[PDB]
């Protein structure tokens, strides 16, 4: 009942993906956008990796695929601004991490407060950080699952927005959860990411209020 | 294939429940075993409150409902001896914790290593102790449940049986998701309870194997 209309839709966003390999994530918010499920658009798909499926299937999509090497920058901080300022270019509302493995830093949070999520492979707070899948099964859980969150300065400590649980089973090897844990990734993302552009995500302390 | 025919039943046991309250879990065990669909039998439930409805729950089931007082013993150890040299008195095979609002120690570890089972209302790792559906809520997580495991000296630390979860709703009080993990609680109780029963759990480090 607010900002919508037959001729303007105030709510509607540009997003920007950053990756660092096969970009799966990447794919269903592409496909979101293009079906209509999301109100935007990826505006541009980032990699600190040159050779990335991620970027082929950006192109494939019709969208922006850029490549930025942080060899090239002097230190992270820099790389981070780097970053920070081509998205800026695009005009990008919302920064999505897709399998993007390195952290952001105080550039990106600055320019994006607020505005950055990302996907991590289990049921945080339990098993934050890399190979969350593994953790698992180490761990001896029997459900593990996925979280969308919005990310701050601390390793997947962020307000948490979505979460989906699946079964780990007997034998299951870190692919086979790996696997899993995907197909509701490529269910969630897409669903924050909507949330977010309809503006229904209020942030409280580190909780997050998801409105009607 | 293995103990059992026409006149032998080998893997049937002997269930001791120990409670503090309500004893809702109690419930589903009692009926399970009723039913038919825990192998064994509940031979006794001790309390360490007197006016448990838990043994209300036991007398009318048939089972012997005790309460024993830790404040007519010296000390936190000497109780849990009494508690262990009751239990024995019982033959019990297997304890179950249904809302013990107590910490096992020594003797009972030592009168039944790898033998007492408790329900936690969380997804372990993930907020051990007391108050778990609070911790959640607190946290913000969307995705919550509960953890049947086998006890060890620390505090719901032990290898990990069976899982289940809910979801957490906006809007959810403490007790909307006790309710609701409640609910499943009594559903993997009775499962874990039986498939120790039937000799299916091994143990390997903080790991549980589930055989076929």
């Amino acid at each position: 009942s607010s900002g919508e209309n037959l001729y303007f839709q105030g709510h509607m966003i540009r997003i920007g993906v950053l990756i660092s390999g096969s970009g799966t994530n990447l794919q269903a918010i592409l496909d979101g956008c293009r079906e209509g499920r999301i109100p935007g658009r990826v505006a541009v798909v980032i990699s600190d990796r040159a050779d990335a499926y991620g970027l082929e299937r950006a192109r494939r999509a019709g969208v922006d695929a850029l490549h930025m090497d942080p060899a090239a920058y002097p230190s992270r901080t820099a790389f981070d601004a780097a970053l920070a300022e081509r998205l800026q270019a695009y005009g990008v509302d919302l920064v999505c991490l897709a399998g993007y493995m390195r952290l952001v830093r105080g550039p990106m949070l600055t320019a994006f407060p607020n505005r950055i999520l990302n996907i991590h492979p289990s049921l945080l707070p339990a098993f934050p950080g890399l190979e969350a899948q593994r953790q698992a099964l180490e761990h001896g859980v029997k459900v593990a699952g996925c979280t969308v969150h919005f990310v701050t300065a601390g390793v997947d400590e962020g307000p948490i927005i979505l979460q989906a649980a699946v079964p780990v089973l007997e034998g299951d090897t870190v692919e086979d959860l790996r696997r899993r844990i995907l197909a509701e990734e490529h269910r969630i993302y897409p669903e924050a990411i909507r949330l977010f552009a309809e503006g229904r995500l209020v942030i409280e302390g580190r909780r997050v209020r998801i409105l009607d």
